[PDB]
């Protein structure tokens, strides 16, 4: 079972210059709460933009999509390819833009948080992947975070 | 991952009399979307209420959790114990009610549909189990089923 998760304006934007322009705790616990226990995959700079506390994410399995057979990820297993990644039977995907993409065929859930910002796009901007007509699932009901924006949840399973 | 899936009233019933008090052909499609070609492990009275026609349920792994060393159950897999059935990466329990019991602990997620349908309970009645403080939910926004019931769906997960 190949999942994505990920959070993004309503724009689209889920990255913006190598960090994230917002911040919601809730969030960051829904994150936590789904890919605990679990394999988690990542593009080489999703791994370096992670606070040295948290690299590698606790009581998960890291993996890092990178090329460079010297770039070796202090706490996690480096793989060439995505689906040399996968052996498990729960996995996530982490980011970003691209990584996403390369996997969304492999998945079966995308586990979606919206923020409500307007939020334009810019060139260079990360994106969320986009789901066809295939991925069914509740528009959550909205909330406020403790930030002060409005955001909310989203779920796809499909076959 | 083990989960869970049900529909229930609001007060708790999810079954009486061997069948269900309520057909919402959304939440029978929401069941669909679900299952679709997972494990789906059942007690043998859920499985004998299924009508012959769908009987193994199409594109899954049909296990009957049973005491019969005799039962048969033509397209299922029957099983001593709940654990005999948990190859799989992805595995759904349908009930009955006493087995949803036995797979709570193993469980991770429980999808539940609860039905704007004033059911007090009668001695009898099939209930839903219990979650305690470590299950999470986004519960739902309500729902119009064309069969007149007000529903909506509750996503519990925990790590
Ligand atoms: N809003 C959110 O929910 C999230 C936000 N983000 C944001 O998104 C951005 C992260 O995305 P991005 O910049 O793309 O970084 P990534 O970590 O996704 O970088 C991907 C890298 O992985 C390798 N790679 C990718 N695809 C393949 C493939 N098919 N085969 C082999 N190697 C591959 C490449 O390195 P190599 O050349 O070595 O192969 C590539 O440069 C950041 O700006 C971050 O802040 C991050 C995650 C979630
Ligand atoms: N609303 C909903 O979403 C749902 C509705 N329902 C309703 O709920 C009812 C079904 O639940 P219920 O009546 O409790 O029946 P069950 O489906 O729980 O039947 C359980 C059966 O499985 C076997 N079994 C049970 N426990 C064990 C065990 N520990 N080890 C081995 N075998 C075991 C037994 O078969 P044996 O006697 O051969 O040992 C037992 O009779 C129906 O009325 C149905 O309509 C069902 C599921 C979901
Ligand atoms: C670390 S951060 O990016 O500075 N900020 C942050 C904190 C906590 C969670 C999230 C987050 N939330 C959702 N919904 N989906 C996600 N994929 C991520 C993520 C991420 C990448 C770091 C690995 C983001
Ligand atoms: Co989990």
């Amino acid at each position: 079972m190949v999942g994505l998760i990920w959070a993004q304006a309503t724009s689209g934007v889920i990255g913006r210059g190598g960090d994230i322009p917002w911040r919601l705790p809730e969030d960051q616990a829904h994150f936590r709460e789904i890919t605990m226990g679990h394999t988690i995959v990542m593009g080489r700079r999703t791994w370096d933009s992670l606070p040295a506390k948290v690299r590698p994410l606790p009581g998960r399995r890291n993996v890092v999509l990178s090329r460079q057979a010297d770039f070796m990820a202090s706490g996690a297993e480096v793989v060439g390819s995505l689906e040399e990644a996968l052996t498990s039977p729960e996995t996530w995907v982490i980011g970003g833009g691209q990584v996403y993409a390369l996997a969304l065929p492999y998945a079966t859930r995308c586990e979606v948080t919206e923020v409500d910002i307007g939020l334009p796009r810019e060139a260079g901007d990360a994106l969320a992947p986009v789901l066809d007509e295939t991925w069914r699932g509740e528009t959550g009901e909205w909330r406020f975070s403790r930030s002060g924006l409005r955001y909310r949840l989203y779920s796809y399973h499909r076959s």
